[PDB]
C-alpha cells in the first residue's frame, strides 16, 4: 500500500556521466560508446552567440572531458541541434542498452540532476503542456538528463539548458531539439500559458482509490463533452478519447468506468477537498500517468 | 530554483540488490562483501515463528541466493536480532564504502524499492515519531534497503520487513533491530501516536524563501515556550534548542531569526493558508531536514 512520487533507479545513467570543459565553462556530458554529448552553450564566453562559428575556433583538445579521474581523449567534434557531439578515443564500458525519444507534453520521466559530472538526486517530474518542466536545477546543472526505464533499456528524452525567468526549466532531446520555443542565448524567455494534465489527475484518482481514499467518489456520471467544459474553466487540458481509452486498464481495474471519475473530478473542481486530503495531498496531483500509476501498484521492476 | 523531494541516486545501492528465496518465499537481500543481509521471516510457512528453531533445520544449501543471473553459494549462515546473514563464497565486487546506522525519528533516507532482488524505484522519506514510515511497498519488496549517502560512503539505516493495518511501513537496522515497537511475526501491530516534525517543517519555510515564497513571513516574533505551546494543540513536535541550532545556517542564510520564523509558522497553523501554495504544496511540508534543504539549495555530489 501507499502511493510515493517514485523516480527510475539510477545507476544505468550514473554510469554515463562525465564533465566537459571548454574554456571557463564546466557542465555536464552524458557518455554513451565512444560520444560524449552535452548542451553546446559550453563552448560560450553569451547574449547571442553564433555557434557554428565559435566551433570552428574550437579544436579536440581544447575540450576536458573527465569521467571521474580520469581524462576521455577528445578525437572528434561536431554540432546537432543544439547539443555537442564529442567523440573520444574509448567506448564507455557502462553504457546501457539505450534510445533517444522525443517526449509529448503530459508524460513522465526522472531527472538525475548533476554538477560537475557528478550526481545530487534523482526526482520524477512532468513535462508541462507549455513545454517546460518544474524541477530543482542550479547554475552548472545543464547537461544532466531525463529519462525512462524500460525493463533494461534506458530511454532518453530530455537534456538541461535553461532556466527561465519564472524559475522552471528548459531543454533539449538528445538530438538537440528544444522543447517549446526558448534558444540556447543567455536571454530572458517567457513561457508560454499552461494547463493541468487532466489524465494524469484521473490516473490519480484511481490509484487512489486503489490505496483506499475514496471520499471523493461521486454518484453521478456524465458525458465527455459537458465534463470537457467545466475542465476549460479551471484550466484543464481537454479530455480526449484516447486519454478515455489510455484510463480502460486502470478503470478495468477498480470497477470505475472514466466517465463515473470524470463526474467525480468535476465536482472537487467545483467545491474542493474541504480540508480533506487525497493520498495525502490537498491539491489534485497532475505528475502520474496512468502508466506510473500501474507500474508502481504492480511492483514492476527493472534490470 | 526549484525545490523537489530528492532522493539519493542509487547505484551505489542498485549493485547490493540480489534475490533470497527459501522454500517458497523469495525476498531481497542486500549483498555487502561476502555477506548477504536479509530479513529473517524468510525462513517462515508464521503466526508465531521460533525463528531460533526453524534456523536449526536450515542448512546453507536450502538458501537460493541470486545476484542477477549468478547464484552465489551460501557457505554459511547465521542470525542477527531480525535480519538473517549469509556469508556466500564470492565478495561482491560492487560492494561500495558503507556503514551501518541507526537514524532517530525525524530524519530522512531514501528508499530504493525491489521485487525479487531488482529495483522497481527510489524515493525519499521520513522516519515518522513513531518509527514507522509512509512508503510505497507491496508484498515482496522486503529487504528494500533505505539509506543515506555522504560523499563516497552509502550509511544504510533502513531494512523493510513489513506493512502495518494503517498501510503504513516498519523495519529494522541493518543490525536487525526493529525501530519502535514492532516484531517479525505475521500479526497485527498498531502503529503509535504520530506527530508532525516540527524542525522540518521550518527549513522546509526556509528553503521556500531560499526560493520565493514568502507571503507568509509575518512581522512578529515569539518565544521558544510560546510557540511550543501553540504546537503541542497541533499535534507538532517539541522544538529544542538542539534544534533552534541545527536551523542556525539557514537563519543566517536568509537573514531571518529561527524565532521569528516560528511566530510566522504559529500563524499558519491558526488560520490556515487561505488557497494559498508554499513550495506548490498547500499543506506544511515536514521531511525536508535542514540538512536536506542545504544540501539541495547548495549543489552536493557525490561520488
Ligand atoms: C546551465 O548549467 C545553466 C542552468 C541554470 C542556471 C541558473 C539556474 N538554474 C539553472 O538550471 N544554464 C544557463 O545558465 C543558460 C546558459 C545558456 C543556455 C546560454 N542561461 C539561462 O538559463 C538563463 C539566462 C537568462 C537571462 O540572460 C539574460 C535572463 C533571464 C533568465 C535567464 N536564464
Ligand atoms: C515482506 O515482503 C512483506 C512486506 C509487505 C507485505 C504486504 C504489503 N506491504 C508490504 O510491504 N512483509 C510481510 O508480509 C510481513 C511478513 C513477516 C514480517 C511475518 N507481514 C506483514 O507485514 C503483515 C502481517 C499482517 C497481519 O497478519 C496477521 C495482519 C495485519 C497486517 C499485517 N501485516
Amino acid at each position: 500500500s501507499g502511493f510515493r512520487k517514485m523516480a527510475f533507479p539510477s545507476g544505468k545513467v550514473e554510469g554515463c556521466m562525465v564533465q566537459v570543459t571548454c574554456g571557463t565553462t564546466t557542465l555536464n556530458g552524458l557518455w554513451l560508446d565512444d560520444v560524449v554529448y552535452c548542451p553546446r552553450h559550453v563552448i560560450c564566453t553569451m547574449l547571442n552567440p553564433n555557434y557554428e562559428d565559435l566551433l570552428i575556433r574550437k579544436s579536440n583538445h581544447n575540450f576536458l572531458v573527465q569521467a571521474g579521474n580520469v581524462q576521455l581523449r577528445v578525437i572528434g567534434h561536431s554540432m546537432q541541434n543544439c547539443v555537442l557531439k564529442l567523440k573520444v578515443d574509448t567506448a564507455n564500458p557502462k553504457t546501457p542498452k539505450y534510445k533517444f525519444v522525443r517526449i509529448q507534453p503530459g508524460q513522465t520521466f526522472s531527472v538525475l540532476a548533476c554538477y560537475n559530472g557528478s550526481p545530487s538526486g534523482v526526482y520524477q517530474c512532468a513535462m508541462r503542456p507549455n513545454f517546460t518542466i518544474k524541477g530543482s536545477f542550479l547554475n552548472g546543472s545543464c547537461g544532466s538528463v531525463g529519462f525512462n526505464i524500460d525493463y533494461d533499456c534506458v530511454s532518453f528524452c530530455y537534456m538541461h539548458h535553461m532556466e527561465l525567468p519564472t524559475g522552471v526549466h528548459a531543454g533539449t532531446d538528445l538530438e538537440g531539439n528544444f522543447y517549446g520555443p526558448f534558444v540556447d542565448r543567455q536571454t530572458a524567455q517567457a513561457a508560454g500559458t499552461d494547463t493541468t494534465i487532466t489524465v494524469n489527475v484521473l490516473a490519480w484518482l484511481y490509484a487512489a482509490v486503489i490505496n483506499g481514499d475514496r471520499w471523493f467518489l461521486n454518484r453521478f456520471t456524465t458525458t465527455l463533452n459537458d465534463f470537457n467544459l467545466v475542465a476549460m474553466k479551471y484550466n484543464y487540458e481537454p479530455l480526449t478519447q484516447d486519454h478515455v481509452d489510455i484510463l480502460g486498464p486502470l478503470s478495468a481495474q477498480t470497477g470505475i468506468a472514466v466517465l463515473d471519475m470524470c463526474a467525480s473530478l468535476k465536482e472537487l473542481l467545483q467545491n474542493g477537498m474541504n480540508g480533506r486530503t487525497i493520498l495525502g495531498s490537498a491539491l489534485l496531483e497532475d505528475e502520474f500517468t496512468p502508466f506510473d500509476v500501474v507500474r508502481q501498484c504492480s511492483g514492476v521492476t527493472f534490470q
